């Protein structure tokens, strides 16, 4: 259970973009459906009055919280994968056009998970902004927790892996287009039953042995890395 506050843009933090800049739903619980619309942006996915101006090769961290901003973060018991996906904004997420920029499972030097080191991250994980067309975007960062993904919400609807979906609304302003976004996959449909790395028994099945969801990450990434960039504490 987990949300995203804000982001930063080169290690500034530009403001609380609750309901401003991030689709925020209402409150921090999971999605679970992989067929539902709520996979694209959450269970309030409409437009929100501000969009975060960036320029290509700038470094965008998203910030998670659980309750209050710099706080747990995320359950511990949360372990799995994080990722950010990419997409035009006319296209409201709808269609073939998720791009990945970042996927982070497992870490078999530190042996954790994304998710663990996201809690040590203070919730701050970033991605390199691509050289794509200047416009507007959406960039859906997705946690996949795992604790319960020995079993498919679609066989039974009280267990399944939990996707925690934030959306933010980002303008890339300078940007030379050397890099233009290829074709993406559709949220939902990019996700079911049998893809690797939705269904998974992580108290029976080494970490070392998950496979994250495809699609895998776009050579034209530029990303990132689960790290804190910025002390929420001094402001
Ligand atoms: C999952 O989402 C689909 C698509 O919106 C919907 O038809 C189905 O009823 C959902 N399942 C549950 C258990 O709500
Ligand atoms: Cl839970
Ligand atoms: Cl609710
Ligand atoms: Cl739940
Ligand atoms: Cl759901
Ligand atoms: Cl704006
Ligand atoms: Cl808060
Ligand atoms: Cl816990
Ligand atoms: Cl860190
Ligand atoms: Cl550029
Ligand atoms: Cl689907
Ligand atoms: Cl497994
Ligand atoms: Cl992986
Ligand atoms: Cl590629
Ligand atoms: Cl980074
Ligand atoms: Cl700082
Ligand atoms: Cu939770």
């Amino acid at each position: 259970h987990t949300l995203v506050w804000g982001v930063w843009v080169n290690g500034v933090d530009q403001g609380d973009g609750r309901n401003i800049y991030i689709r925020s739903p209402p409150n921090n619980n999971p999605v679970k459906n992989l067929t539902s619309p709520d996979m694209t942006c959450n269970v309030d996915n409409r437009v929100v009055p501000k969009s975060v101006p960036v320029n290509a090769g700038d470094t965008l961290t998203f910030e998670w919280y659980h309750n209050t901003r710099d706080d747990d973060i995320i359950a511990s018991s949360h372990h799995g994968p994080i990722a950010v996906y990419i997409a035009p904004a006319a296209s409201n997420g709808q269609g073939n056009v998720w791009v990945k920029l970042f996927e982070d499972a497992y870490n078999v030097t530190n042996s954790t998970w994304a998710v663990d080191r996201l809690i040590t991250a203070h919730g701050q994980h970033s991605v390199v902004v691509p050289h794509v067309a200047p416009g507007d975007y959406l960039f859906r960062a997705e946690i996949i927790a795992l604790h319960e993904a020995d079993s498919l919400y679609s066989q039974n609807p009280i267990r399944g892996a939990q996707f925690y979906i934030s959306c933010a609304q980002i303008t890339i302003n300078s940007s030379d287009d050397s890099t233009p976004l290829p074709a993406g996959v559709p949220f939902p449909g990019a996700y079911t039953d049998s893809t690797p790395g939705i269904q998974f028994n992580i108290y029976t099945t080494p970490a070392t042995s998950y496979v994250a969801p495809p699609p895998s990450v776009w050579s034209g990434a530029l990303g990132g890395s689960i790290a804190q960039v910025g002390d929420a504490s001094l402001e």
